């Protein structure tokens, strides 16, 4: 299923949007699919069926849904001069519970995932340990994933999934051109943020918001990262229009269209320097999507443990994305065309995705409603 990746994130994004009112959104589809594969492989029977069924993998009989792991591994090993994607995937299991060795081996060899026995009854120690394991696997960029309170309830199994991404732009912004601009939130409040600026080669298109009214268009800007494979695609409504008017249009087919219609050209770009993050309770999100048996004592998890008491107490996902000026030098009568360069000023909320241009796969999807620090 090539397109299943796109639908996952698009579906997830609408869920998150549903329950997320007004907050930044950020998640990685690959990371989440990795986590769901771990659950799928751990589960058997009806438990496994809800997961495959909810994922739309009913008709996949030979493990076809695990093929995305290959590309995913490629990213974890990419050159740092292009980007860094740190991932922390782990199952934490109560000390003394047996884990099937075959499951353990698969996790290690194909999922870039560890299985860690811990004592969940020591709330502070276990939260501390989990946080340090996560920091250690993310260059200390993903912090405070869990809290002692997360283990107040009896827990025997927890799935932890985290990801940090930062890329080097193919065309750097120069820090001396970054200046304070005001950013207008969709509730009409304003905050001052560092607005990066450059004139450079991007992918740009204009698209109908569908109302066919005069002017009614939004902009799509794709900014390539060094190495030419990965890019950030920003979707920006006209200034007097809310992001929420564009969001319902978000679908795998539209993304395809953007990807194909945008054209490489000189664009003037004003982009905030910002970071965005989101921690999501995957248990919450998946329960709404049918997956519930894995989270109760009826769980059939014999794929991962012959222990009959065991179920998934906790499933956490956290993404952290950082955007700044950093990237490569730009390559040096087209100046006569300057009046025709499009202008994209990202000074209000925007939807974004990070994608591999060659494979089309979505590394991240989200939105920025608040670009401001803390």
């Amino acid at each position: 299923p090539e397109e299943a990746i796109a639908d996952l994130s698009v579906n997830m994004y609408n869920r998150l949007r549903a329950t997320g009112e007004d907050e930044n959104i950020l998640f990685s589809p690959l990371s989440i699919a990795l986590a769901m594969g771990m659950m799928e492989l751990g589960a058997q029977g009806s438990t496994q069926k809800e997961i495959r069924h909810s994922m739309g993998y009913d008709s996949l009989k030979n493990g076809e849904e695990f093929s995305f792991l290959k590309e995913f591994s490629n990213m974890v090993t990419a050159k740092e001069s292009q980007y860094v994607m740190k991932i922390a995937n782990s199952l934490f299991v109560q000390n003394g519970f047996h884990v099937n060795e075959e499951f353990l081996q698969m996790m290690k060899k194909y999922f870039n995932a560890a299985v860690n026995h811990v004592d969940f009854s020591q709330n502070v120690a276990v939260a501390n340990y989990i946080n340090k394991w996560v920091e250690n696997n993310t260059n200390n960029l993903v912090k405070d994933l869990v809290s002692p309170r997360d283990f107040d309830a009896a827990t025997y199994l927890a799935l932890i999934n985290a990801v940090y991404f930062k890329g080097n732009w193919k065309s750097q912004f120069r820090p001396e051109n970054t200046r304070t601009f005001s950013f207008t939130k969709d509730d009409e409040s304003e905050v001052q943020i560092p607005m990066m600026y450059q004139q450079g080669e991007f992918y740009y298109g204009e698209f109908s918001d569908g109302s066919n009214e005069a002017g009614g268009i939004y902009q799509v800007l794709e900014i390539p990262y060094e190495g030419d494979e990965i890019s950030m695609m920003l979707v920006l409504s006209r200034q007097e229009v809310p992001l929420a008017t564009l969001e319902p249009l978000v679908k795998a087919q539209l993304v395809e269209e953007w990807a194909n219609s945008v054209k490489k050209q000189k664009v003037e770009v004003y982009l905030p320097r910002f970071t965005v993050e989101q921690e999501i309770d995957l248990k919450d999100v998946l329960k709404a999507l049918g997956i519930t048996e894995i989270f109760i004592k009826d769980a059939n998890l014999t794929g991962l443990s012959d222990n009959k008491e065991i179920f998934l107490s906790k499933a956490i996902h956290k993404s952290f994305l950082e955007v700044n000026e950093e990237g490569s030098e730009a390559a040096a009568a087209i100046s006569r065309m300057a009046v025709l360069y499009p202008q994209v000023i990202v000074d209000h909320p925007f939807f974004f995705l990070i994608r591999n241009r060659r494979t089309g796969t979505i590394l991240f999807m989200g939105r920025v409603m608040h670009p401001e620090t803390m």
